[PDB]
């Protein structure tokens, strides 16, 4: 059983690392999807998608999960 | 694009009412699983089955206007 509602997921990853400072939260989409993905969230609350297996990603979230 | 798409991993069982469902769209091909969505007054987006009934009904009174 799962959520009937949509559930969102990523199909491209955001080929840069965004602004570090315009970033304020994150979530990994859920695993039902077809990609493993993080989605940045801006400060314009904007939603962004990124590869989980990038450096930079796994930097942001290490930062994220410190502020 | 690098921005969310909102994909159905379940569909709803009972048919909802149709007296709160504002419009409808058909969920991204790039989803695995074929849906409809139902947009309701309060902005819930229900995941529904295309090949049933009621969905196709819904839908054609969606489009009838
Ligand atoms: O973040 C949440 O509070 C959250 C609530 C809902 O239970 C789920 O939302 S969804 O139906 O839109 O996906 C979701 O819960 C879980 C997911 O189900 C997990 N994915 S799974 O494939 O292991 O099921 C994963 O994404 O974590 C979240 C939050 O714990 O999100």
């Amino acid at each position: 059983p799962y959520s009937s509602d949509t559930t969102p997921c990523c199909f491209a990853y955001i080929a840069r690392p965004l602004p570090r400072a315009h970033i304020k939260e994150y979530f990994y989409t859920s695993g039902k999807c077809s990609n493993p993905a993080v989605v940045f969230v801006t400060r314009k609350n904007r939603q962004v998608c990124a590869n989980p297996e990038k450096k930079w990603v796994r930097e942001y979230i290490n930062s994220l999960e410190m502020s």
